[PDB]
């Protein structure tokens, strides 16, 4: 392209041994580098989509290859190894002098040592997206790629103590990589887990032990989908039911299985839901239901076919009804509402980067526009995509594409936002491209 | 024995096909049965110790056998199975009419569907204790028992995403079986996990795939111990260090790895610790340190040899210094301090059974006296055991052996306490028996 | 001449081959005028007087520097909070200082130090020099600037002294009024009775009596006085009224009522329209004793307060800078959510080793030798092991300061001065008045 955004993305590209292998997190000139000079696996996904749609796919291929290689490297902290299948949160290229080499952060350098659980899932989704964009079936089939997928599946499908098909994680294990009360069974992890499973179903070779893998995958998918749809789904009708639940019920055949106390349901959600609206809850576990709306989880649930067609309609209906809360002056609010006061103190451990309506704690994130556009297109609500894109276009180039926006409605540029945040740039590009050729959404959606 | 307590325990015994296989949770006449007419695996352990020391060991043997059989039964909820190794929280004997049969609760009937993670660990510890009390090596070696242990190990040793040797659980996965902010990496789970591993090391046959199991076990133990001792351990010196930590540090070689913000350290702990005192923290995870003192975790850490000899001394030094907080009018407070106010609301989801200084939320639990006596004996602090026992003896028979006591110092009989709680009865019995023959502590301790 | 002596020697700054001051800290990782004071005292008692002389000379030169912020020229008398050697001298006058705080206490410490130098060396010549006499007059011009109000105290913005961050110590904080009083008394001796010098002396006499009266009568807090204020009627209008500053008793905090011992007493932290700050500030109260601003009875009462509330005010590390700490919402509102001054940390109720020298001096003057002994003992038990932290935190000072610099010079000099004061009490006359 000849646009400003195309050129900005082009300079983000990281080269290794004369080859493009990824993109930097940001091209901010004045902020301390911290880990933003690295290539984050989750960040790379919207950049990858841009390159796949342009038709220059070697950077995507090289990324997938190098990341797979990174997985093979021994990862350790104090004589203990995680599962071999773990993908790192990010990597950078280090020049010792002379020859180049790749250094990864698997969680052993990460702040608070958060595990990048979503990384390995995005890896699979990007592998699928590569395949569907290019038609190249050879990459995924190759021995090392097959083995790589299986290692990821081993970690995902690992046996639980719990009675539930969902996946258990520590706090800060996905896009929200800091302590945000998204421990246990956060929506985003479950939705990505579900999507990656469907992808693996397309990607795996039957020959070898794959048959057993595929049967595991098919089994988990059904259970996962049933559980998510029946227990996470929130609308007025279901809320009315939960609110009338009786506490401390014991036995197999009971209504309140997770022992939710109605007195704990927050006041804001009853007023917030429209009659024809609804969404997937943020979390579910013993005695706990997180009613916070999480944007990525809900939008990807539409794209992955996890939410039903009607349920997808009701999520979009919610976006329309509460446009100022979830889009406001910058698509898209990452979650709603913000944690405030003592709740912010207890749940985040007084994390100053996640003060109310900032960053993960109810900030607005430009990148999420690409998921929103795709979901809007999938649900036949093109007009919402136009409006969201229009709003983002009106401020991003002028604000130099900040990492995130703050405030109840995203009025403020993020407190500590990097400028020239690559996936803020890629996010808008992808959204416009989807809008131009809706079919491309099939790279990331499932029938 | 000819004592009142001996007879009370005797009537708790559950018979199945003319054989003793366990004990009821309570013999309370007026409370709704709920799940207290069942045999809880964790509850049975102190009863089992009484019977092992008396020398009537068939009930213990039958319990171990039947529980192992229960493990084999298909456990499911909505087309999803947990790992085969899962032990149930409790079982009861049901008379359809004519023939008897055993029905278990694996979490699918449990309130809030909490998983009984500690159950499978106690199963192994009781198996070891049986063996050491009786000298019978045949039970554990038998094919079905070996397989049973390995299934449990498969679940415990299952591969993580995290960089840590600790074990990840949902909230309410141990003795505290309700939502209490003990999700992620609660001390008790880690200590029991560590103890069960050492037991498995004694129990496993080398022949077969056992060699690989034993090497896994030996590997995990070292990592687990190092991690617990270095990161969970709290005293003035370490607290001074943590408080001076700088937030948001990135990289491998940093002091504040889990990104604890000093401003979040609670005010109470600085005043609470004596100079020569210390303890293992309640939890550790991304951006999170739980400074609450958990009694079972800390005492079992002494018995399991997890805490160092000095560290064990410093824990007991803490008990002595804060005797009124942790023992008060009834040994032993389950954890300190209580969650109060909005913290109680947010963390427990307004759980009315766990109001401040009640039940799990800072209540006093008679059963924990047996662990305290054993730890006191192991640390050469017999006098503390005498005093704790004296206090419990002064009220338990008169109060009809309540399940728990409430209040800052356990003045009140628990709000919803069952009377004739079996492990309240067994707990005192075990403590007196340990006191009479200190060597018996070797049934539950490790060198 | 222990390790502490070596660290202080190593702290010394040189400029063109001459010792001119000491660094704030030798933390493995400049000169603050207030920080230099306890160092100076050690040098004077050890006979190394030239470093103190040079400091007074060099800082005097800094005063005359033309400075401005945004096209505005302030009063000439201003002294910087700190300076650094770069060779040439460069000064921070609050121009580059965080929050643009004005170092009001700097110039008063300058005056008190000039006096101490003279008392220590018996050299009367330095202060008599025209440049020194001019320096003093410039400081007085600013201090004695005419006011709109009937208060003879000195008006300042927040964070204008040792506590140099926003801490609710704006308006008429004790420390400033006490240092103001002491500096005026020092100037009373130091000024030349020249034609010009006479007019300055007139203004000094004209403000000194009024200031002492105001502080003693309206800042003094004890049970008896507290009982009066608690019974004040609100919204009194007139010249002859009891509740002049219109204190509303329902706002008197519950802690002070139970805090005061029967024989205890202290100077309040602040006074102004509708405002009494009941917080205890250690430096203001201890210097009031030394400067002779508090009466003998009042000095004894303050020491009684220390003895009675030893855990609050001394605890693990002498001495708590102020009590009690702003907490919760109050901390939010009054400090503007200042992360360096969280409850029981730093300015907001931390414990500061340097204050030990003031406490020792005050205890010696009041005859409470035992309290000096115990205070010093507590400090000696920790400081070396902890590497002389800048400050300590917590209700009782158990924790080493959150962001404390190690090898903080006035923590080191503070202990030395205290020990040497204890060894020879006559030396307290450097910072005290007959
Ligand atoms: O160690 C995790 C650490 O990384 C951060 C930023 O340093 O993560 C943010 O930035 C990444 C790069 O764009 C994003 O991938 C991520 O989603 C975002 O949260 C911190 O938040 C976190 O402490
Ligand atoms: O479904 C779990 C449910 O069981 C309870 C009591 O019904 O657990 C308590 O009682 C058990 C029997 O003594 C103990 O093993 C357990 O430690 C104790 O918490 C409830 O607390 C819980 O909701
Ligand atoms: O570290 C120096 C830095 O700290 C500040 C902020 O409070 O001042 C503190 O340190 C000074 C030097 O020791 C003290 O004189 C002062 O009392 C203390 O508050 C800044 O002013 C300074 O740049």
């Amino acid at each position: 392209r000849e646009t400003e955004s195309w050129k900005l993305l082009e300079s983000s590209i990281i080269y290794y041994e004369g080859n493009p292998i990824g993109t930097v997190a940001a091209q901010d000139p004045e902020l301390a580098a911290l880990n933003y000079d690295q290539c984050f696996l989750r960040d790379f996904v919207p950049s990858a989509f841009v390159f796949l749609m342009d038709g220059q796919t070697d950077i995507v291929r090289n990324f997938l290859i190098e990341t797979l290689t990174l997985q093979s490297h021994e990862k350790e902290m104090d004589c203990f190894q995680p599962g071999a299948g773990l993908m790192p949160a990010s990597f950078k290229v280090e020049s010792d002098g002379s020859k180049e080499y790749l250094v990864a952060d698997f969680g052993e350098k990460a702040i608070a040592r958060v595990p990048p659980v979503d990384s390995c899932m995005w890896w699979i989704l990007l592998l699928r997206a590569y395949e569907k964009a290019t038609g190249d079936l050879t990459l995924a089939r190759e021995p090392k790629f097959q083995a790589g997928i299986k290692l990821i599946l081993d970690l995902c499908l690992a046996h639980r103590f719990s009675m539930y098909p969902t996946m258990l994680v520590p706090d800060g294990a996905f896009m929200i990589d800091r302590r945000m009360g998204v421990y246990e069974h956060p929506l985003e992890i479950q939705v990505l887990f579900y999507a990656a499973l469907r992808a693996a179903r397309e990607l795996l070779l039957p020959d070898g032990d794959g048959e057993q893998y595929l049967n595991k995958v098919h089994g988990r998918l059904g259970a996962l989908q049933y559980h998510i749809r029946n227990y996470y789904w929130v609308d007025l009708k279901r809320l009315r039911e939960i609110y009338r639940y009786k506490g401390n019920e014991f036995g197999k055949e009971i209504a309140n299985k997770f022992n939710i106390f109605s007195q704990s349901i927050p006041d804001w959600v009853i007023e917030w839901l429209p009659e024809k609206g609804g969404y997937l809850a943020g979390n579910l576990g013993p005695g706990r239901m997180d009613f916070r709306f999480f944007a990525l989880g809900n939008l990807m649930a539409i794209l992955a076919g996890l939410a039903s067609e009607e349920e997808s309609q009701r999520i979009m209906n919610l976006f329309a009804h509460r446009w100022e809360d979830l889009i406001g002056y910058m698509p898209v609010k990452i979650c709603y509402p913000a944690l405030q006061g003592l709740e912010w103190q207890i749940v985040t451990g007084c994390d100053p980067k996640n003060i109310p309506w900032s960053y993960h704690n109810g900030g607005n994130w430009p990148v999420l526009l690409w998921l929103f556009t795709a979901a809007a297109l999938k649900t036949g609500k093109v007009e919402l995509a136009h409006e969201a894109i229009a709003i983002a276009e009106g401020r991003l180039s002028n604000d130099k594409f900040p990492e995130y926006y703050d405030g109840n409605n995203g009025r403020l540029i993020g407190k500590e936002a990097r400028i020239y945040q690559t996936w803020s740039i890629a996010g808008l590009l992808v959204a416009k491209q989807f809008l131009a050729n809706p079919d491309h959404v099939e790279f990331i959606s499932f029938p």
